[PDB]
C-alpha cells in the first residue's frame, strides 16, 4: 500500500514577457494599492519601475530594505509599510530572499504581533494573509510554489523556517527574462539548488509519484542547460529551460521535503558563508553513491530515466557539473579544525537528515566532512 | 518560447482504505449533513452506508436517480433534493457520471434556474457552490481533478459539456478498494481511457511540461498493470497502480485537452454504442503511426522514455494490449455502409481534432474509417 497527499494551489503563468500581466491579476482579483518587495538591484536598474508603470496604478509602494539572509526585523519593517499605505496585495519580485519576507509580512501585517512570536516557537501562524504574486528572478529555489519562509533572528541568533498554509502564493509568474541579469556565479549556485531539490525530493522517504515525474523532468534539464546558462548568460533558451526546471523542481520538494544535502547545507551556509545551492551540491553526489541501492533499486531507475547507465555514472556527472561551472568540490581552503568538523556533524543532525533512504550515522558524517575538509 | 498556464486546485488524498476519511474532511471544514450522490449499485452492496456510518452523522441523504449518460433533469432532481434537506456539501462516490451531476447540482442548487439554462448555450455558471468531495470508483476518467461536467439534454437531443471553475472538487479521495468491484470488461474500457488521455494529452498542441511529465508516468503504468487488473480483478497492487495512473493522467489532459482519438470516439459511442474508453483506444494506435515523426521527434522521445525503441514499437504494444484485455481492433462486425462511414467522417471533425500535431484531413478520416471497417 502507498499513501500520499498532494496539494498545489499556486497558479503558474510561464512565458517570456509575461511579467507585464500583473495588471491582469489585480483587475481580476479586484485588488488595488500593492507593495512590491524587490531587492534594490531592480530599483536602480529601472526594471522595478517598468512593471509598476505597466500595472497602471495597481502597485503604489515599494519595499527594498531586506538582506539576502532575511531577518525577522525586515519582515516587521515590511509589515509596517503595508500597515501605513493600506496595501491589499503583495508582489514578490526577487530570488528566494525577497519571496521569503513577502510570505511572512503578508500574514503578519494583519496582526499587531511581531513575526518573532511564531519563529520556531510552536505558535501557529494565522492563516489570514494578503494575496501574494511571486515573480522569481533566480532559477532558482522554487520558493514561488512553497509554503515555507526561511527567516533569521540576529538579536537572538535563531535561524529556522516557518511553514504555514497562508504562505502559498496565489499566482506565480515565471518570466525567464528576469533571470537574464543573474551573474554566472549565482546562476551556477541557483542551478545546483534546482538539481538538489529534484534528486533529494525523489529518494526521500516521503516520496510520491506526482512529485517524481516533476523531479525526473527537472533533473534532466539541469544536466543539459545549466552549463550553457553559466557560460552564456544571454542565452534565451538556456535561461528559459532553467526556469522550467526551477518551478517544476519546486513542486517536488513542497510535500516530500528534502533530505541529507539540505540538512548539511545549513551549517555550511550559516557558519562558513557558503551559498545555499553550493552547500547542497557539496554533498549531493556523496549521498548519491550511498543511497544508490536503497528502496529496491528505485534510485537506479531514476538515473536510467534521465539518461545514465547507473547511479555512480550519475554521481560522476554531478561532480563534472560542479567543476565545469565552478562550484565547490571540497573544503580544504577553510583549514577546518577537528572542533569545526565536529561542529559540522552535530549541527547536521537536522530533522531533514532522517528523510534519507539510508540511515546516516554520525560516523558517516565524520567520514564525509573529513573527506570534504581534505579536498580542493 | 514556451507559454503555458497551470492551475490544479484539487487536493488529492490517495490511499487504500482512506474512503473512511470523509469525517475528517467534513470536520476540518466544520461541515455536517451531506448528500452522497452515488449509483444504486453501491447502495445495494452496503458500501454507501459503510461510509455514512463512518462519517458519523456528517452525511445524511443519498441520491441514486441518474443514468450512465446523465440528463439535466436528474441534476435538477438532485438539486431540488438539496434544497429540501439543506445539505452543506456534496459527496460524489461513483464513476464519471456520478461526478458530473455532483458538479452541476452543487452550483445550481444555490440558484433557482434550471441547469439546462447553461447547457451549451454559453451562459457562464455561478461561481458559488457547495463543497465537493469526489470519491471516484473507476480508473478511470479523472473527473475528480477536472472542472468539466459532461451532461445530456434528452428532450433537446443534445449532449454538451459544461466547464466552470466552480466545478473543481475540494478534495478528491482516491481509494483502490472501491475499484475491486469493477467487472473486467469495464476495467479494460476505463483502462484504455487513461492511456488515451495520457498519449493524446502529451502530443497535443496545447502541451506543457508539467502535464507531459504526468502523461509519461501514467502511460508507463497502464502497459504493465492493466492486463493484471483485467485477468485478476482483486489484485490489490494492479488496482492501486491503475488508480495512481488514472488520477495522474487526469492532470495530464485537463489543460492540454484531448486530440483525435477523443474526437473520433464521440460518434463511435453515441451512434454505435461503443464505450468511451474502447472507442478512444480503437483509433489510438492508428494516430500514433501518423504522429510518430511529428513535433520534431517529440513523440519518439516519449516512446523511448516509457521503454520502447520507437513509436512503432509502442503502437504494437497498444495493439497487443487491446487483444489481451478484449478491446475492439476493428469495425468489420458492424457491416457499415458507405453512408455510415461517411457519417463518421462528418461527425469526427470535432474541435478536439485540430489539437493533433499532424493535420487530420477528411481524406485521412475516410481512409482510416474504411480501414477499420475491414478489420476484425
Ligand atoms: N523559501 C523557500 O522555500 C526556500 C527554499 C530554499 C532556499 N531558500 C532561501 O532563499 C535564499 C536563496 O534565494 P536565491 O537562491 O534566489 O539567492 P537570493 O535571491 O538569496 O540572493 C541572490 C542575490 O542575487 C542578487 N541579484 C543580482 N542580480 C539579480 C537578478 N537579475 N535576479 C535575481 N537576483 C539578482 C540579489 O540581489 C541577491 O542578493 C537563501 O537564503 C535560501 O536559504 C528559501
Ligand atoms: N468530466 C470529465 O473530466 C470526464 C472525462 C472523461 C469522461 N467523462 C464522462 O464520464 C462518463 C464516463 O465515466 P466512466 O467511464 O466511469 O463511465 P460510467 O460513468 O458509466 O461508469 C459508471 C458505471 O460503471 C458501472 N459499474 C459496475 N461496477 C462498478 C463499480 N464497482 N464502480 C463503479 N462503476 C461500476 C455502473 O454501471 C456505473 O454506472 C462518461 O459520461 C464520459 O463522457 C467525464
Amino acid at each position: 500500500g502507498m499513501l500520499w497527499d498532494y496539494a498545489q494551489p499556486v497558479t503558474i503563468r510561464f512565458g517570456k514577457g509575461r511579467a507585464m500581466e500583473i495588471k491582469d491579476i489585480a483587475e481580476a482579483m479586484g485588488l488595488h494599492d500593492g507593495i512590491m518587495v524587490t531587492p534594490k538591484f531592480f530599483v536602480d536598474s529601472g526594471e522595478a519601475q517598468r512593471l509598476i508603470d505597466a500595472s497602471d496604478g495597481a502597485v503604489s509602494t515599494v519595499f527594498t530594505d531586506f538582506s539576502p539572509n532575511p531577518d525577522v526585523t525586515e519582515v516587521d519593517a515590511c509589515a509596517e509599510i503595508i500597515r501605513k499605505n493600506h496595501c491589499e496585495f503583495v508582489v514578490a519580485m526577487g530570488g528566494g530572499s525577497a519571496m521569503d519576507v513577502s510570505k511572512a509580512a503578508a500574514s503578519i501585517c494583519l496582526t499587531d504581533d511581531s513575526i518573532a512570536d511564531y519563529h520556531g516557537t510552536g505558535k501557529a501562524m494565522p492563516q489570514k494573509h494578503l494575496p501574494i504574486i511571486a515573480l522569481p528572478t533566480t532559477a532558482g529555489t522554487g520558493s514561488e510554489v512553497t509554503c515555507v519562509s526561511v527567516l533569521t533572528n540576529r538579536k537572538l541568533g535563531k535561524k529556522a523556517p516557518i511553514v504555514s498554509d497562508g504562505f502559498f502564493p496565489s499566482v506565480a509568474i515565471v518570466d525567464p527574462e528576469l533571470t537574464y541579469s543573474v551573474p554566472p556565479k549565482i546562476t551556477a549556485s541557483t542551478g545546483m539548488d534546482v538539481l538538489s531539490q529534484a534528486i533529494e525530493g525523489f529518494w526521500s522517504k516521503g516520496h510520491q509519484p506526482i512529485c517524481d515525474s516533476c523531479a525526473a523532468h527537472a533533473a534532466k534539464l539541469v544536466f543539459k542547460y545549466l552549463p550553457i546558462a553559466v557560460a552564456e548568460p544571454h542565452n534565451e533558451e538556456a535561461r528559459e529551460k532553467m526556469c522550467e526546471a526551477s518551478v517544476i523542481a519546486g513542486l517536488a520538494f513542497t510535500l516530500p521535503k528534502t533530505t541529507s544535502s539540505h540538512a548539511c547545507s545549513f551549517p555550511l551556509t550559516n557558519i562558513h558563508g557558503i551559498p545555499h545551492g553550493e552547500a547542497c551540491g557539496l554533498t549531493l553526489d556523496y549521498f548519491a553513491r550511498i543511497n544508490k541501492d536503497a528502496q529496491h533499486g528505485r534510485v537506479q531507475e531514476f538515473a536510467r530515466g534521465i539518461g545514465f547507465k547507473d547511479v555512480d555514472a550519475m554521481a560522476d556527472a554531478i561532480h563534472d557539473l560542479k567543476v565545469r561551472i565552478g562550484m565547490r568540490t571540497g573544503l580544504k581552503d577553510l583549514n577546518l579544525t577537528e572542533e569545526q568538523i565536529a561542529d559540522l556533524v552535530r549541527i547536521s543532525r537536522h530533522p531533514n537528515l532522517y528523510n534519507n533512504p539510508v540511515e546516516i550515522t554520525d560516523d558517516m558524517l565524520d567520514t564525509m566532512y573529513h573527506y570534504l575538509a581534505s579536498t580542493d
